[PDB]
C-alpha cells in the first residue's frame, strides 16, 4: 500500500484507551523540536490538514534538561491554562536554544512577562492546582505511550508517526507528507 504500518507510522502494540485524537510531544530543549516548530511548522500544517471535529493536543516532556526541563513542563501547563501558547512558544524555544538566556524558572517567567502576561497572573497560575493537574495530564499522556523520544506524534492512542521513513530534501514536501499522513491515520 502507499501507507504501510512500520513505514510511515507504527502501531502501538498496547493501545491507549481514551487518548487525545492528535497528540504531539516536544521539549523546548529538543533540537528537532525547534526545527519542527520554528522552521517546518509541523503543528500548524497538521491542524490545517485535520478533518472537522478532530482537535489537536500538544504536551511538553520532562526527560530532557533536568530541573529546567521540569520547570518548562510546568510553564507549558501555565501556557495552556492561560491560552497563550502562540505567544510564548517562539521566545521559549529561542530563549533555550538560540540566545540561551533561559537558565532558571525566573528566566522562563520573564518570557511570559515580556509576552504581556501580568506577573501576578503568571504567579497565580504557576502555583494553581489547575496547573498541577495540567502537569499531571502531560505526564500521564507521555507515560501511557512509554515516551522516550521527542518530537513525537500519536493519533487516537493507536498510531505513532514515523518521519524517519520520509524524504527530507525538500522541507515543504516533507511537512505535507507528514500532515497528509496524520490525516490518513485520523480517518483510519
Amino acid at each position: 500500500a502507499q501507507y504501510e504500518d512500520g513505514k510511515q507510522y507504527t502501531t502501538l502494540e498496547k493501545p491507549v484507551a481514551g487518548a487525545p485524537q492528535v497528540l504531539e510531544f516536544f521539549s523546548f530543549f529538543c533540537p528537532h523540536c525547534y526545527q519542527f516548530e520554528e522552521v517546518l511548522h509541523i503543528s500548524d500544517n497538521v491542524k490545517k490538514k485535520l478533518p472537522e471535529g478532530v482537535k489537536m493536543t500538544k504536551y511538553h516532556v520532562n526527560f530532557m534538561g533536568g530541573d529546567l526541563g521540569k520547570d518548562l513542563t510546568q510553564a507549558w501547563a501555565v501556557a495552556m491554562a492561560l491560552g497563550v501558547e502562540d505567544k510564548v512558544t517562539v521566545p521559549l524555544f529561542e530563549g533555550v536554544q538560540k540566545t540561551q538566556t533561559i537558565r532558571s524558572a525566573s528566566d522562563i517567567r520573564d518570557v511570559f512577562i515580556n509576552a504581556g502576561i501580568k506577573g501576578e497572573e503568571y504567579d497565580a497560575a504557576w502555583n494553581s492546582f489547575v496547573v498541577k493537574s495540567l502537569v499531571a495530564q502531560q505526564e500521564k499522556a507521555a507515560a501511557d505511550v512509554q515516551l522516550r523520544g521527542v518530537p513525537a506524534m500519536f493519533v487516537n492512542g493507536k498510531y505513532q508517526l514515523n518521519p524517519q521513513g520520509m524524504d527530507t530534501s525538500n522541507m515543504d514536501v516533507f511537512v505535507q507528507q507528514y500532515a497528509d499522513t496524520v490525516k490518513y491515520l485520523s480517518e483510519k
